[PDB]
């Protein structure tokens, strides 16, 4: 299972806390800044996961935005996958859902 994150949350010290987290947990964070990039990131993630293992994979999106159920299915339909979307604030809170994510 290929777990893949991606991020729209420019924080220098987030941003630092988020790909160290997330670094060493191996996981393929794609940092890219703007909504439309984000879409590319994320079809990079279904590119590189159905080499082997789309058939089920996981991806976390750290963004900066109000999310509703509807909006993950979106973007959980654009790449094949099961992407949880994550609006984020605090460095710490984003790690918390990485672990959340990679640790559930």
């Amino acid at each position: 299972m290929t777990l893949f994150v991606l991020i729209l949350s420019n924080d220098k010290k987030l941003i630092e806390e988020a790909r160290k987290m997330a670094e060493k947990a191996n996981l393929i964070l794609i940092t890219v800044g703007d909504e439309e990039e984000l879409k590319k990131a994320i079809k990079k993630a279904d590119d590189i996961a159905k080499k082997q293992n789309s058939s089920e994979a996981k991806i976390l999106i750290l963004l900066e935005k109000p999310v509703s159920p509807e909006y993950e299915k979106k973007l959980q339909k654009y790449a094949d996958a099961e992407v949880r979307v994550r609006t984020v604030t605090s460095p710490d809170e984003a790690k918390r859902w990485i672990k959340e994510f990679s640790e559930e």
